[PDB]
């Protein structure tokens, strides 16, 4: 379960010999609806959540500090994430999370399901704990 | 079906930002049993097959010719792969093929099973038709 | 448990006959350690809690809506107070609150301990429930 862009890049780097793109920074993105798998998702939460900033992993670190070194797979979100609290109006529900390279657009790396789809009330922070966002 | 080393590469390149190692050329191989998942396989067929030159893909092209560019996944061996004739002694059975960066050792990109378990008799070429060896 | 400024002014209004400046707006704040009781506090929680807006009582009411009129004392935070979420860094501990006139400093009316000390992790809103902040 990864986007075609990243999977195509993986195939190209492994076999074609073409250079593999490097994400300058990694942002975690929340989508109320399950992302398509394509460039972008369906869909980001906007017009419901006025505060929807991309809380980047490794806030302090330039690169390479967001995720633990690979050891036969597996990592963890070393820097915990705190999204801004809901500003108001309607309650928001979150179902899937995805990774972005750029604040808007800039391709999509991962698309994964949360064990329990968490919803945000009129006010809630929705913090990510260290040890989540494990991948293979 | 992906080795630890290749999966470590892809995962770290996607998330951490470590540079992705690039295979200058790709070599295809056979093993009587499945490769471990680690570096090397269990085991490379030799002393049963006197001539076991790992027939590299894209024999003529330097790079980027062996496989089609990735499009929504999937790849195809553009150049046909024909192995040297089976010399003698006993019959050899092959079930798993592996893509190698080096002729001997040197990382292990792919480790995949063959759809049909084939044995090589006294005189055999074991040619790979164009359209097999698909990876994703 | 009233600051020197407020106590001097109240005593002056009660005996001398000098006019008592009316608080144009009322602000509620937090401090890790007890404020001195003098000018300023020791200390305001900053550089560990990036978002530290002084949430104004009676956000909608222009003036006089934050607290019920005194009936042989007693006060109540009629308009519930919800602080901005903790943005980052690490845990911040809040134990003593203070009422303020200006967005930052600008004289100090009250200083009183909480009934129980509260400890805030990386993500917390730290709301004030309606009916708290009682003052004699």
């Amino acid at each position: 379960a990864a986007s075609t862009y990243t999977e195509n890049n993986i195939l190209n780097a492994l076999l074609r010999g073409v250079a593999f793109p490097l994400p300058a920074k990694t942002y975690v993105s929340l989508h109320t609806g399950d992302p398509g798998v394509g460039a972008g998702a369906n869909e980001v939460s906007l017009s419901n959540w006025p505060a929807y900033v991309r809380r980047e992993a490794e806030q302090g670190g330039a690169i390479g500090s967001g995720w633990t070194p690979a050891a036969s797979g597996q990592t963890s979100n070393v820097n915990q994430l705190t999204y801004p609290a809901n500003n108001g109006v309607a309650a928001v529900t979150v179902t899937h999370y995805a990774v972005f390279d750029a604040p808007t657009g800039g391709n999509l790396l991962f698309k994964a399901p949360l064990t329990v789809a968490r919803t945000l009330q009129v006010g809630d922070v929705f913090v990510f704990d260290v040890g989540s966002l494990t991948a293979q």
